[PDB]
């Protein structure tokens, strides 16, 4: 279970598991790559040989780093940070940036160390100042770079004492290699659409817990209504869907509103959407970014613009986009559920015990609801056309928003994953109510999709709520905090716990 | 020179020929076709035999019409409800939406006779109240019906008479067959994406014209640069700025600022959106939308909802965005233009006679445009992610917002027409007076690049500007009308005429 | 009934029924005025005594309407352009514009004339390019300036010939005086506030027919309860309906939705929002907006910006706004009423002949205001944080977005007239049917409150609909064209007819 | 120094010294009041005398906080909850909530004592949920009720143990009269109004250095031309630059661009709508909003709904939409200084040291706040117009968004809070080389007029920079971390510092 950079092109699974899993890394043998960072090295050496000198090249580098380092505002997170550095080295491995492996393998260190460096989220426009505070920190230039050493706040001339490193000097190119390019936005990037491809797959779940705790025929998902219309998102979401339902006892065999009849059609977009996304992101990350580039083959570098992330920031203005779309079709399932008038049967608001009359049920619950996803809808607003045209002394007349595009999306995915806790819940409590209406017990498992059933208990396991055909997961209003068990499914949902290993079969399947 | 539908799918340039020029349509006469036509048919007169009357059902059929004659405000163009009819067609070819083959055939003769039933604009949520007056209009239901026949207002009833037609009375599943769909979103759209594509080449030569009125670069579209990250909508921009740049005299042979050396970089992901969005299009444009769908083969039909354009809501929300985005950078351009210290040389707005000192030239047209491309943006804000929940009893509980989406997109390009009428008037004058401070003469034909020398003469002879070495496009504010040229410009853009023909090698590259 | 510019501070009223009702004007005769008027020119005039030539200044400001004559798009309404004109002339009438007197009357005579000179929706940031079209058309400078006389097109030329005027000629700052200012954006935008405030009455009006067709009660608006929350917007709009629902029969008197509890809590922002709007726009009206401005009491002149219309931009802004939230709330109101589980005891969509069981009755007309609706909310997106900054050789790095905002704004007002008038069908038909379940009759003026019995007998006039108790408004399907009522309401709105009439009564109470 | 509540109704200052600064609480002691209070309370008490069990209906009261603990997300600010506390009891004041005078007292005790219960930032749609964890707290209901008492995390039950308070019993009433209202979202919206009046008088002190720093004239500000366009807003903002420019040497007495000529025209508006907020905030603040309310004068309750919060929903919204103009106006002043092409002889980015040719100056400060001011305009789109119509089982068909729309609004002001940081950065660098300019030192002071010099000086302080005619503000490259300098001037801002002080005299002019 290593991850080596150079070889094959990096993929989103490989840039999360070294950014959230710690996985180690390691920089390819292959002598060709190896040749290709040291040829490109030499062509910027030679260039100082016949013609700006050494020592005042290699002071620009380094001031370079000084006048950037003006981020500001909250820290962005340490795997964002990991999976920049990691995209930064993968990138300077095509060798057409001139750098000394010798800082290709700086990253290794820090990454295979558990060293951090801190970052602002305020200060790029699509990542000069961002990869500022990172090359500060691998050179260690001085105390006032911060990182994170596997816990604690060291700064990093202390960090690379203890790692028994030798501070370093930028050399010609170097600086613009480092600081000049699409890293940490690509990086705050990837982790969103993996998230994003994660929480799509659970909705695909909730839905599906959903129409089962409605009584929702599954005819909707007949493979000939959607070979007439043939998006291939729309084949993906009903062919899942039809699969995610079967040998139900919980779903009318052979009415339903929009929400259920026209899932497919409606998802479909989200899911091709999200796969473009994915397919535009991975390319970036597999990008020189860097500027200028050096050709060796034609001994000569050209001085272009890779380092503008548009793909980014128009990625990921799209993303927030079909965020907020997937959240307001959810909440609108919700509704009918609540809904006595809608939900073919169900108590209203999902209420366990009708015993007690003072118990409202999951009323609160959907209120909470009711208040994040229009949040969701609202960061669907874009970034990229709101870029200025004044920027740094008129010469970036244009930008692409990229890196704080970027964290909006991230804004939105922890929402998001806060508002399927919320949604899960509604499932998980609906299945019960309808199990009991239809047998006479509170054993959801004895009549879900085993599909289903897989989420059904992962969500019962992460809440503490144990399976008895007894009583549903809630019964009376007493007798739980609802906000304990929203951030318990959170943060599982954000580690990557039982409920997304639930989906594995979902996620894979894109 | 005959569109035949039926045997294959038909494409975005099929649908535009047919509705803008008047292309004659033509059903196959394939029998394998005919005969799933009809066995579609057969599969629902076979459903009355056992058993809801055939009178009453017939009724029903009818008095659907009537209820759905509630559409408001402007009436749609007659180019966008010929292609719904076209679509409307096409869809019921598949067979498998139980209509009669003379009804499919009531569309080919009104197609070919140029007989065009009244829309309105409002009305759909994403199309039957649309498509309601299509029907009432084609089977002669009543009078209220009003009609385009080849240039005046007639009445449905009159219509059919004059055509030798006898008024048709609304079969068993006939009603839904030809009321429940997107063809009229889906023919709205593929109208757009065609225009747009356009606008997109056009786009694409006067950012050619621009950078040689600028002395810019070429170096930046070199492909080395992009091939380090290639995504191929990036590939495909520098590229054929390469070739539209080829072998000129008025950019320098190898500083520049983002909205040139970033040009590719920035303009790919809106290339590779609008080829997504065009694919998506067509896939659904050859889909049958109507509900229940007939499946002959299984003798058994299905009620899903392949009738909600999804695809065409979310798809004409990105392709307004991207127009403002395209929009917004043509602007950047224009602004070093008319800047001294940005336009490396020429004059102040791009003056002409500067002998006179009352000529201020362009100054009032950038203000012109300084105007639109700000509501450019401001349509770039999308619509499907405000649909309403409430929809119809609450059973429209989700929609798409694809008919009045795919109506603000037209708008759009619409407005985006007229700017870029306003864009290539800046670059035909920009290169004539680049030309002078290169030459002493103001004839731009004798440095400018073969590909862009096209595009140029072709905007010269619809403003009605002879070449002259002797003056450039605008010599004195008192000699011409620039309100004139843009109006010109835009009708040629809008009728296809020698401009677009200039950027056709543009067009076809995508 | 005479309109006198000078004396007093012009209103909206007076502008509205100008421009739209063809009033005639006159400027006041005090002395005192036509003085200051005198008194400013001569500044001017001594300028050229002392000390840029009469003969050079003068041909400066006839070349400046030159190089301004680049608009583009569709034409301004009519009566926007008199109401531009009209401001235009009330505010050289300080005597702070050096601008001679028979120009100032040049105005009242194409005012009184009914002469309208073409104006364009494209071309100002925020009005040059506009008055430039207004200021050529008055002077005659030439054929390519057309104008309205009276019902057909004739050029500026022809015009001044026919009113016996002779061509005139620009002095050293009149073109500066004429076409520096805000007078466009504000003529367009004095239109919409008073548009909108009509609707906004009959909104009030609308949902009073809506809680009585639903049976609400009034309780809702009782003082106490407003007193507690004392917002002035709130305690007007709950004392607006408590007068509306007066001897009601219809209302239950004294378990309501939201939409009828919370109505004055909800509307009051809009309604105090309005009025802090109409106050803006006089004060702009009354505004001196050219440049420089002239004190004749110090004899000095001065160089500043008054010709910013960023209240415009910002409250045209707001507007749109407000318009989107009215009518979201108002088709909320409509969901109820057709649905039988919300509308207590109405039948489902309002239908009117059960006997017949083809009727579907108004749902059509909800699908058609369902597709409206979202479209008020998108273009109640804002505009004025748009502004190009790079606009007009940068020297206009801030612009308000003035004209085009107010443009929007009309396309809304427009849009929401269709809107009321789909509403205004729901309720009428809404009252007739509850009528009916109360007393078995459908003469629905039997039960309503004598207030809102002038509005619903007003619409009933409109579409030609005949009081009778043995009949609702709506009874059969195909007994009518609901989209002729629609467009035959809004007409009425638009003009002014007896449906706003019936609602004098509360837009004179703001 | 103690605020009082009950007698007079309370100002937003008088909110936020109590929030933010401890300031201690006490209840008047009028009788008429207390009266009332105790009034309010007996009408309940008789309506259980009459008939609905005293047991049951003090159940319902608890059981309403168990369900409605289903808050998500990060936690509400201190002050915030504080806020919301000191208005719920001022509103139980007016004595027509029906609540225990005891309960009105455990919140004074509560501020007194430092203890402020937790509260999620989602929950409300506009603030039941929210309030529920106040008043769980307060009561000491459970342990799940977490608490700050002074410094650390107690358990409620644990703090009223600690306060020597003993658990109390909610009654007939006293639940609804707790969790129902606007007194969160409305505490949160006071905070900000009042930190949006000192961002914005520090605005005016930033434009005032900056006008400086530009050598402009101060003739744009001159009151005749703001007594033409007499719009208050624009007058006070004309006025207070005049002022702010008094005995001014950096400034030219008697060709500016519109960001300095249009200036009070432009923030005109944005002053004027500050104030209207301000007064609409201060209106809701000392609103009763729980439900129903009881009229001991008439005996007898009323339910309505003044719990919407649709002023602070629609106020926030506003708000935010100014803070995005603010920025971007102020933005665009930066770019002027930074180019040595427009800002008239200042060195290119305000570089300190040219001596040093690696000096780049603040180019990277200007990128920083390139990235944020984007993000501000982003924030100030709408949430209002999104709310969900489905939402609480359809009951809640509109709501107002209020509380999240309140939490954005605070976002909002925080990144402003930086944003103004790197701005204030710019004007105090600018000014330094604007003196050496014009008299061969960097001693600001002995030039800035009196007004500007005052929040000059405090900004040095601040960052630590010492007044020296020797050096500017920026010297080298190397020599500082402008991260910090951002951060401690923000934090400065924040807790109303020097920097603050340094505009009283602005803030109270408002």
């Amino acid at each position: 279970s290593i991850v080596t950079v150079g070889d094959r092109n990096l993929t989103i699974d490989e840039v999360v598991n070294v950014a959230r899993h710690g996985t180690q890394v390691r920089l390819t043998d292959n002598a060709d790559v190896i040749r290709g960072v040291q040829a490109s090295c030499d062509y910027i050496n030679n260039a100082v040989e016949t013609a700006i000198s050494r020592e005042q090249a290699a002071e620009l580098q380094t001031n370079l780093i000084w006048f950037l380092k003006s981020g500001a505002g909250n820290k962005l997170s340490l795997a964002d940070v990991r999976a920049a550095m990691l995209l930064r080295a993968n990138s300077h491995l095509y060798g057409a940036s001139g750098i000394r492996l010798e800082l290709i393998q700086r990253i290794e260190t820090f990454l295979n160390a558990g060293v951090t460096p801190h970052v602002y989220e305020f200060g790029s426009i699509g990542d000069l100042v961002p990869l500022s505070y990172i090359t500060g920190a691998l050179i260690g230039l001085d105390p006032s770079f911060t990182v994170d050493f596997d816990g604690k706040e060291m700064d990093a001339v202390t960090a690379l004492s203890r790692l028994g490193l030798p501070k370093l000097q930028l050399q010609p190119k170097e600086g613009l290699a480092m600081m000049n390019g699409t890293s940490v936005m690509t990086g705050i990037a990837a982790n969103c659409v993996y998230d994003a491809k994660v929480l799509l797959a659970l909705t695909m779940g909730v839905h599906a817990l959903a129409i089962q705790g409605l009584y929702g025929t599954n005819q909707s998902f007949h493979p000939f209504i959607h070979q007439c219309k043939p998006h291939p998102g729309q084949l993906w979401t009903a062919d899942q869907m039809f699969s995610l339902l079967k040998d139900s006892s919980l779903v009318r065999e052979e009415q339903d509103r929009y929400s259920l009849r026209c899932l497919a059609q409606f998802i479909g977009p989200i899911v091709d959407g999200v796969s473009e996304i994915t397919k535009q992101i991975e390319v970036e990350m597999n990008s020189v970014t860097d500027n200028p580039l050096i050709d060796v083959e034609n001994q000569v570098s050209y001085h272009g613009g890779n380092f503008l992330g548009q793909y980014v920031g128009v990625t990921m203005d799209r993303l927030r986009y079909y965020i907020g779309l997937l959240a307001k079709h959810i909440d609108v399932q919700i509704a009918l559920l609540v809904s006595p008038e809608f939900s073919n049967g169900l108590p209203p608001s999902l209420v366990g015990n009708s015993d007690r009359k003072v118990n409202m049920g999951l009323k609160g619950l959907q209120i909470s609801g009711n208040s994040i996803m229009p949040l969701l809808s609202f960061y669907g607003n874009s970034l990229a056309d709101r870029f200025p045209t004044h920027a740094e002394q008129f010469n970036q007349n244009i930008n692409s928003q990229g890196y704080i595009s970027a964290n909006l999306t991230r804004r939105s995915v922890d929402i998001f994953q806060n508002y399927m806790a919320i949604a899960l819940m509604f499932g998980v409590q609906a299945v019960d109510l309808r199990t009991y209406k239809m047998k006479g017990h509170y054993d959801a498992r004895t009549c879900l999709s085993p599909n289903t059933v897989q989420l059904y208990t992962a969500v019962c396991e992460v809440v503490g709520k144990p399976l008895t055909s007894v009583r549903p997961y809630i019964w009376n209003d007493n007798e739980q905090c609802l906000d304990e068990h929203i951030a318990r499914i959170s943060a599982d949902i954000a580690g990557g716990g039982l409920i997304v290993q639930a989906v594995e079969h979902i996620f894979s399947s894109l």
